[PDB]
């Protein structure tokens, strides 16, 4: 039998959200996701020799809160806080998920993994330090990803679980 984790993907509209879970869950690279489209995906896979079913919910606009959205973020157990390296402004609003999820856990101690996105991409304005002193002030990994080579995915995601075994039997 497997053991359920449940992760959720959060941050600005455009960052690469979508992309990256998709990159996870069926190995391809996605260019046009509807930016509307938020649900919940599963996948199962062997992290450290546990048989894992990962409860991915990736996260778009905010509208009203669906009842499974809030569902998610009482009940998630780890969360991807994603920014693009080529977005400086999803950099800077990494502060307000942060907030959003410190207040919804009532705790500065959440599973969290800081996720710099687009890394195949040439127009870089968010260097690798200034995300480094982010995460570092947090007290969560770094870690920089492209959805479209799949460079550093599976990475982000396994951290994320291996965050959470951190924080929680499991
Ligand atoms: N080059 C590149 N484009 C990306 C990457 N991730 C997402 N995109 C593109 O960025 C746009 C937004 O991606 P999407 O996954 O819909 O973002 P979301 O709003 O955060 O879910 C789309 O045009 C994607 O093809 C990446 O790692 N590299
Ligand atoms: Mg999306």
């Amino acid at each position: 039998h497997m053991t359920e984790y449940k992760l959720v993907v959060v941050g600005a509209d455009g960052v690469g959200k979508s992309a990256l879970t998709i990159q996870l869950i069926q190995n391809h690279f996605v260019d046009e996701y509807d930016p509307t489209i938020e649900d919940s995906y599963r996948k199962q896979v062997v992290i450290d020799g546990e048989t894992c079913l990962l409860d991915i919910l990736d996260t778009a606009g905010q509208e009203e809160y669906s009842a499974m959205r809030d569902q998610y973020m009482r009940t998630g157990e780890g969360f991807l806080c994603v920014f693009a390296i080529n977005n400086t402004k999803s950099f800077e609003d990494i502060h307000h998920y942060r907030e959003q999820i410190k207040r919804v856990k009532d705790s500065e101690d959440v599973p969290m993994v800081l996720v710099g996105n687009k890394s195949d991409l040439p127009s870089r304005t968010v260097d690798t330090k200034q995300a480094q002193d982010l995460a570092r002030s947090y007290g969560i990994p770094f870690i920089e990803t492209s959805a479209k080579t799949r460079q550093g995915v599976d990475d982000a995601f396994y951290t994320l679980v291996r965050e959470i075994r951190k924080h929680k039997e499991k």
